[PDB]
């Protein structure tokens, strides 16, 4: 799977292989975040103890958005597989453009669930993966930066749906063209769901969590929780992006 | 703790013991609700697909209010520990009155947070305890009825604050009389907060959630979430009722 070989990019298998390598990345990232308390204050927008000059949002917010700006400048978002958590704040690259062939539809950047991911991450995931409950009054930076690692991997993974979505469309235009004109969610949802795969995925996760989540010489990550996270969130939103991308596919 | 032994009712310990038995009730209720999707449509007031003849409100609304009426008739609300979610719609009992001695101040019925509880329950709790996200197009009744079980236990528990509040007042009139005339929230808040207890509570919850939330032969309820719910909502609003009841205590 290379971005300058549209064929390898739109291959459904190659895509799944890539999602797989990501499983480990996410696990690792979770494991790292697991070393710190939940740190409520990091996520509170405009916390009194952490007022950020000219900024409405959370500590995490500041850190993340800033990083997105810096990165935007060095071509981060002109890569189709990277969708910004703060699209309203990203500048243009001061580096000559990498001219990636179009592999997706022109509106792809507009398909963007980060808003959700971030909320669910903070509300549902954190409680599952952190040591204690409470503020680690002098690790907010440590926590935030890690949070961002998680968030950027989740977003990459999830937004990969677009590639899958496109891949599936391509492979039976009529079936999908029919479904899309109809705005037949349930029908589309039915066709993209492939439970067999979803299941085998949760199986790997459980093993990985077992072997990675424990010092081989315990439980920095709970296998059940890792499954829960994926099963309830990761995989549901990935599909949720496929339908979305699909509805607008015939668009224009 | 018997309602016809004012002394056992106003005992701070007996009261805490009763709040404890409730922990399990709530857990059980959560666990039951956990079997179904979030079912957005149940909570939407006047949903097009579920228009209820002569009724402005949600499906849940209809079901709950109706039940409150029926119950009111058979003496439900003349019991001090039961505070109505729909006080504006409850009738009088067609059964001879149980004549409970006054154990609380006369305005107690007026101290009523259901409005909040219901909103927070729907917005914050549901997302934490349900299987999937989405409408289970043919379980709205199943979901609603369960929702009501949760709501009625939460409300009972939370409004128990009044009893605690009264209990504490009684045990140092001057301190509180002083505080109340002053409208000294923070002072009152400080005196009723007893972190030690709050903490031991969250400890039990975590264990219970572990043992109850899993088939002993998993995770119908997440221990962390159960704590979150209590820590963030249950316990905060219970206090919020104690101050409220307290401010109006000297009233008249
Ligand atoms: O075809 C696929 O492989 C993709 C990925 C997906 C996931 O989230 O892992 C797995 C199974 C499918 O039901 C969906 C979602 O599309
Ligand atoms: O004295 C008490 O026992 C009550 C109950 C309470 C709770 O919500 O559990 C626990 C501790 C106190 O800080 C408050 C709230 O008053
Ligand atoms: N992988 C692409 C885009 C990219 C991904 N992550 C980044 C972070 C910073 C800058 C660019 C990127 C590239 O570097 O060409
Ligand atoms: N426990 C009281 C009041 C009560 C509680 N829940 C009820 C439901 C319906 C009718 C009455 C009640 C009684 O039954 O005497």
């Amino acid at each position: 799977m290379d971005f300058t070989k549209p064929e390898t990019v739109l291959n459904l298998q190659n895509i799944r292989d890539e999602l797989v390598r990501m499983e480990d990345s996410i696990i690792f990232k979770f494991i790292e975040r697991s070393h710190f308390a939940t740190c409520p204050s990091v996520y509170e927008a405009n916390h009194p103890g952490l007022e950020i000059p000219n900024f409405k949002g959370s500590f995490l917010d500041w850190a993340l958005s800033n990083l997105e700006i810096a990165h935007s400048r060095i071509r981060r978002f002109e890569s189709p597989d990277e969708t910004p958590f703060f699209p309203d704040k990203i500048q243009k690259s001061f580096l000559p453009s990498i001219n990636y062939p179009q592999i997706l539809a022109p509106y792809a950047p507009e398909v963007n669930y980060n808003d959700k991911i971030k909320k669910v991450y903070i509300e549902k995931i954190i409680p599952l993966i952190s040591k204690r409950d409470g503020d680690d009054k002098n690790n907010f930076g440590s926590v935030a930066t890690r949070d961002i690692e998680c968030l950027q991997s989740l977003s990459r993974r999830i937004h990969f749906g677009k590639f899958v979505a496109e891949a599936k469309f391509q492979s039976d235009i009529p079936l999908y063209t029919k479904l899309i004109k109809s705005k037949d969610v349930e029908g589309i949802m039915k066709n993209i769901t492939n439970s067999a795969v979803e299941e085998k995925i949760l199986e790997r996760l459980t093993k990985k969590a077992e072997v990675y989540g424990v010092d081989p010489t315990e439980r920095r990550i709970t296998p059940e929780y890792l499954v829960k996270i994926y099963k309830e969130i990761v995989i549901p939103i990935t599909k949720e992006v496929e339908v979305e991308y699909l509805l607008r596919r015939l668009e224009e």
